[PDB]
């Protein structure tokens, strides 16, 4: 198996923390807000849309639901 379809993704995170955007790339939401992260923008951050907003998301402030990204062959 593995196979998943690069098409249609989205993963939600919670924001372990308020966040701020510097600037209008980045995004901002309060910690518990959750955001769906449309696909891996970079090495620490993410792409999503907030309420009416869309910008990167700070993977360190947003906790990945179980079963974070990790494609490590292996089972047991």
């Amino acid at each position: 198996g593995s196979s998943g379809s690069s098409g249609e993704g989205v993963v939600e995170a919670v924001a372990c923390f308020a966040y701020t955007g510097r600037t209008a790339q980045e995004l901002s939401f309060r910690r518990g807000d959750v955001l769906r992260l449309h696909e891996r923008a970079s090495s620490d951050w993410w792409r999503g849309e907030h309420n009416g907003m869309r910008g990167l998301i700070p993977h360190k402030y947003i906790t990945l639901p179980a079963g974070t990204e990790k494609q490590v062959v292996g089972a047991g």
